């Protein structure tokens, strides 16, 4: 069963029926003002901080996703009314036809009902901290129709906690005032003229308005049947205290076939409302703004485009996965329909990993996040697990420290410089979160030295509070995953030092890496099962062995052993074969197996989690891409693609009854085989799976990698692929790559020609604006 | 306009029409399990801690109060359905007749609709941590009817924050399982067999059930139209993860005039559900449980009953205000429809004051709270503003310290001992919150000495973080209110030391009191306006003078100057006359006037609050009773009663269109004259106004006061009262007091006879179980 389809031509996902089993959301905004909106227009907006600057309210985890950004239409001749989005009015689907087009940074809502065609495009224009609601109403009947339009948003008290509780204070913390076509919402306790004011304006001159939620909705009514909409007029309410809303009403008389256009604007700051409502009265300004949003993503998408035998891969890499990955880098991980309060700011390991995915498309935001992370690192070398970057924009103890956080930053920084060529970045001085400063280069060394110090007697990195798996708390225990990550980070750093001619560091860290490898190969391999263990308890008991009854095979350790380059080809293939045989499912790779069923605090909280859920036996998406990378390094392209196809949301477009979540977005986890809902996907959008999936496909399957001295092309694809093509923009130059596979192998470059001339190895960075033809023949 | 009436005979408030402009709530429970339920059955339950042990969910501050404890009835012949409570189904009020009877610790819901009579009584039985839903369905039509009943509650994830956010965790933190007539809800991460399990059981053997909210309610539906109820059967869902509910269904066939009875039980702990569903199958056990709830309050009400010319006073004092005051003492201030998360435990000054109100009715809980407060006090002498008593059941700095908190405890402890006679209490050793211990007596001295130390150069108590008025932050500034409170506390302590023969303390504190009085009379009186100022800024500027444009007259300072006994009769009358002339309104006394309009941080946050709202110019209820006490001390009974009648909710039973809130409950504040909603009452139930109102009327207007050596009767009533009668239970003996006012004076005792014998002054405590006739003649 499906509810829509991918429109490759317009780069939109079209939802043909609104009764989806869950809200399918999209993100509006590319700067500071953001909106998480569903296909039913449910959702909310916030400015910069979702926790402290929420703009409109949201009642989460309920059967309906309300409130939202709604437009109610009413036939003033009959009194009949409906919303442009299906919900909240929910007009019968046998009577009204609804369509939703989720695009990159914009969503189009359409409704055709009883002779009236209506469209509403919600998008946050660049350069403004506001959301435009571009509305078009057309009379498609053969008679004169009189239609009234009503807007609605419930203004937030700005602090999420103030919306959820402490109403003894928040109910008297704001007020509304009205001026022609503008409802001004004042957060009375926020003296800032910008941040302390929100508004809902209309390009038309209103017939009526409502600033009080209780008056617009009415007694014992809700968003589904507002009193104002039912009676055909607002009550012109505006006062201080209680709950406020932004409702502007206008009646229109439409001749047969006639159409009108106007806009509503939800925004922040005094003065802006009056300005923008006037600015957008000229619809050409709305079109220009929308055109800038299209350009924004056209520019980004064009920097890496692929044409291959796999339509699913092409569709996702060329738009959707890039979009999801950059959304994570820009908006972080704490504003969705699942993350709705509490945690805010940046998760260290989350953004550290996300930032490695799109430096080719958004180098500026990537650099900004990397700098945030560097500022969020302490002298000791570890990172603050969760912090607000604004705190350090010109501290927890070792007990709350997570052992992997800081290590992910290393490969990410190296990638950023490789991509942009900003080698001077390594010399920039950045202050530590706990005082003092050091160069970016020294920040990196502080991180690597920390992991070398915090190891067990066997030489394996301590899990501390928790490693990648938040539910793996070994403290004094040891994590295979961290040691493998450390090796990967070291290999990346060695190449850097080598490139910078830092001979001493090359020796130091090459030696450090040597010790990590020997320690891992000596203690972490289980030669009975043929794979790498997950780690060891603080008491020295190995976790993840062939003899245990629970949690024998682990995805993170086995995939990272290969991805990091630590494991030999032999152990790599066998470990990954164990992953395929025991963890693979049509929905993706399980995190471990069998699931844990006996609580054991020596292993961690994972033993106290439901089987097939979250970290305990579920298909945790994040690590799946590591498996793809591992397979490319082993030269098994067919295996890699089998893993990719199984997790690719695109291929599950017609099994929504089982998946439930968005077919255009990766999710945090899918219920594993041990849970009765096996197959149901949970938490779309803000998951590092997107950044990693993008990175894995572009850099390892398609094999295009930017480097300190050149561009590398070394693919690992399915043996039956005749070839593929990629357009890659790197450092201001374009590389038109064509890969040919006449002998039908999976990996191995026979030859590479640059502009008709044969070359050996890396493609040297070409002149600015140059277009280069690169032919790669596998063999 | 009214929506109900007081039923004095049954001690219930009868709501005749459910479309009240706001939820009118009641509290179920007297021990640890509590339920805040509305007249529409909306609301939630919690066990001990509302913040960490919520049992069922609540979506606050919305147009509907959901979810709740609902019972849906369905006619299986027509498919028609409705709820016993009006909402959530909301059957037309032209078709169904609804009635709600809120009683003391129980609520009765009734619905008569299309030939079916249904009743549902919700109450928490003593001895169990559960809520009983006693349901009776009667076929009042002339034909055989087939009716199905469905229950519904949405189980909470226990931590309020987990219900409001962090669903990435909470959505996989619980599960449901089913056993005959019992839905078992397991909080998977809470290993305690009692606290980590909830349940919804039924005395009948179910035809179907639902443990999954999404299955019972269905897609794109809510509590108003559950899929299960509409189709006439549950889906028998039960699993781990997602949102859970407790729905048990049973179909009944009823002959004309036939009625059936059964019960649903919402509770906590494994094993209890199976036990109670079986126990209550014998309806006689439900009746016995209900009878225990009636007895519980009959016993308490009988300890103080009044018969006077004022029906409003009688109705409230004899039941409702006692009920509200004890509810505050037992359940604290953080569980209502307004307080729904964040703050939890005990507010120092709040409970310190509440505990002075009902020691005659619930001495055990009073003692418990006093001990909690003593444990919550630090060696320095001040109290922790907000703390959880469980923390200290066998610490903030001076910056977060509120200057009045600890002082309120003094009069309260003295009253407790006067009331119970437990003089040994003063010797009990209690540990300080920050280490060490001392006798109750020394805890008290530590409090008094703190206020003597923290004063300005003029000798007035520093406001510190804030005094009684949380929005009055003077820090180094000085508060008139605190100095007056200090004097009152000192006078109480002096009488105690005198009674205990602690001569040295008598001298010490009598001297301390002397200095406070001289300092107050010298610096706080404004002889131009004729009243006491509110205080002084840190820079020495007086606040509350006749020459200022804003905040000239303040209620707290002027009422406390008299209540404390500090002010002379002359200044007392004039100050209170200023209060009457400038602060009185038909709705009660404003906190100050004129309202502040210019922000000034030297005065406090009150200058940043909307005019006529909260602390800035609103009718803040709490201080009103102090005005009544002040007037009785001035001997102006008519003035006192004018103030009482204006604030008494009872007298506003027919102006709900303006008041909005419960006519049987005091509220935190009523919008003042400066706000357009002047008259609207906000935050019923959990306000110290109830405890103070009860204390003021019983002890000062009716003038009955327990003492260390005797019972005092010295009333101050309206001059036109011919007299009144009071039944007072004190220390195991009963005092039948009859007050006669033949000369029609307001205050002044001509004579008092005890059992026919004339006496002078205090009535010595009589023998246990004795009944004494006390005739007081005013003159
Ligand atoms: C105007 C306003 O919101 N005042 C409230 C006050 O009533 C409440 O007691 C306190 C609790 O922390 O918070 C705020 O100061
Ligand atoms: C099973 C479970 O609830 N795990 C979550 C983990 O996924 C999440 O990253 C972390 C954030 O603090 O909280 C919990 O550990
Ligand atoms: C936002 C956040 O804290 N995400 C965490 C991620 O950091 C962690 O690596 C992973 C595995 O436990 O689980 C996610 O929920
Ligand atoms: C529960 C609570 O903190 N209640 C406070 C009370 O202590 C304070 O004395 C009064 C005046 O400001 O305002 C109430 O809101
Ligand atoms: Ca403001
Ligand atoms: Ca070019
Ligand atoms: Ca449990
Ligand atoms: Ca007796």
């Amino acid at each position: 069963m499906k509810y829509g389809y991918f429109d490759n031509d317009n780069r939109e996902y079209v939802i043909t029926r609104p009764d989806v089993p869950a809200p399918w959301t999209n993100y509006l905004g590319t700067e500071k003002f953001c909106t998480v909106i569903s296909h039913n227009a449910g959702g909310y907006s916030f400015y910069n901080s979702p926790e402290y600057n929420r703009v409109t309210k949201f009642r989460p985890n309920a059967t309906f996703d309300r409130p939202g950004h709604y437009v109610y239409l009413r036939d003033d001749d009959s009194g009949d009314y409906w919303s442009i989005s299906w919900q909240p009015v929910a007009k019968s689907l046998d009577e009204a036809q609804y369509q939703i087009r989720h695009g990159l940074s914009y969503s189009k809502f359409q409704c055709d009902y009883n002779g009236i065609h209506a469209r509403k495009t919600l998008f946050v224009p660049k350069g403004e901290d506001a959301e435009i609601w571009d509305v078009v109403i057309k009379n498609t009947s053969d008679q004169v129709r009189t239609i009234s339009a009503f807007s609605f948003v419930e203004f937030s008290f700005s602090h999420i906690q103030s919306d959820n509780q402490n109403h003894q204070m928040s109910l008297y913390s704001a007020g509304t005032a009205y001026r022609p076509g503008l409802i001004e919402y004042d957060l009375y306790y926020n003296t800032d003229d910008f941040e302390g004011f929100y508004y809902l304006a209309s390009t038309f001159d209103p017939d009526s308005y409502d600033g009080q939620r209780d008056r617009f909705l009415g007694l014992y009514r809700d968003e589904a049947n507002p009193l104002a909409v039912e009676q055909g007029r607002c009550s012109n309410s505006a006062q201080t205290c209680y709950n406020h809303c932004g409702s502007l009403h206008k009646q229109f008389t439409l001749q047969p076939g006639e159409e009108i256009r106007f806009a509503y604007i939800l925004g922040i700051g005094k003065g802006n409302g009056e300005r923008l409502r006037e600015h957008y009265q000229d619809v050409a300004n709305i079109d220009a703004a929308f055109a800038a949003i299209k350009a924004h993503w056209d520019e980004r998408c064009a920097k890496f485009q692929v044409k291959s035998p796999n339509q699913g891969l092409d569709t996702m890499i060329n738009a959707w996965t890039l979009y999801q990955a950059e959304t994570c880098v820009v908006w972080s991980r704490f504003a969705s329909f699942i993350e709705v309060g509490g945690r805010t700011g940046l998760g260290y390991r989350d953004t550290a990993q996300d930032a490695i995915s799109v430096p080719h498309a958004n180098p500026e935001m990537t650099r900004k996040r990397i700098v945030d992370l560097l500022r969020g690192q302490v002298k000791a070398g570890y990172g603050l697990h969760l912090f607000d970057p604004d705190w350090f924009d010109p501290i927890h103890g070792i007990k709350d420290t997570c052992s992997d956080d800081h290590l992910w930053l290393i490969p990410t920084i190296c990638k950023y410089v490789m991509e942009t060529g900003e080698t001077s970045f390594f010399d920039q001085m950045i202050p530590y979160a706990d005082g003092g400063e050091a160069s970016v280069y020294e920040h990196m060394k502080a991180a690597l030295d920390f992991s070398a110090e915090y190891v067990g007697q066997t030489g394996i990195c301590k899990g501390l509070r928790a490693d990648w798996n938040d539910c793996l708390n070994l403290g004094g225990g040891e994590s295979s995953m961290v040691s493998f990550l450390h090796f990967w980070a070291l290999q990346e750093f060695i190449d850097l030092a080598k490139f910078l001619g830092k001979d001493q560091d090359v020796n130091t860290y090459t030696e450090m890496a040597a010790n990590v490898r020997e320690a891992c190969e000596t203690h972490l391999w289980d030669d009975e099962g043929g794979w790498y263990i997950r780690g060891l308890t603080k008491n020295g008991d190995k976790i993840g062995t062939a003899q245990q009854q629970e949690g024998r095979v682990h995805l993170e350790s086995n995939t990272l052993a290969v991805l990091s380059g630590l494991a030999s080809q032999e152990r790599g293939e066998q470990a990954m074969d164990a992953v395929d045989e025991h963890l693979f499912s049509p929905y993706g790779l399980h995190l471990n197996a069998p699931s844990f069923s006996t609580p054991n605090d020596d292993i961690g909280f994972v033993t106290r989690v439901y089987q097939g859920v979250k970290e305990n036996g579920a298909i945790f998406s994040h690590p799946n891409p590591w498996a793809w990378v591992a397979e490319t390094k082993l030269g098994r392209g067919d295996r890699a693609m089998k893993f990719y196809d199984a997790l690719n949301p695109y291929n599950q477009n017609d099994i929504i009854e089982k998946r439930i979540a968005e077919p255009y977005s990766y999710v945090q986890f899918i219920m594993g085989r041990d849970h009765q809902d096996h197959g149901r996907a949970n938490h779309p959008w803000l998951t590092g799976t997107s950044g990693w999936a993008y990175f894995a496909v572009t850099n390892y399957i398609l094999g295009v990698q930017s480097g300190f001295t050149g561009l590398s092309v070394d693919p690992c694809i399915p043996s039956d692929w005749p070839g593929f093509e990629v357009t890659r923009q790197w450092r201001g130059a374009t590389y038109h790559i064509q890969v040919e596979n006449p002998d039908h192998v999976s990996k191995g470059v026979k030859s590479i020609t640059l502009n008709g001339a044969p070359i050996q190895g890396r493609i040297p960075p070409q002149a600015q604006g140059s277009d280069n033809q690169v032919v790669v023949v596998l063999g």
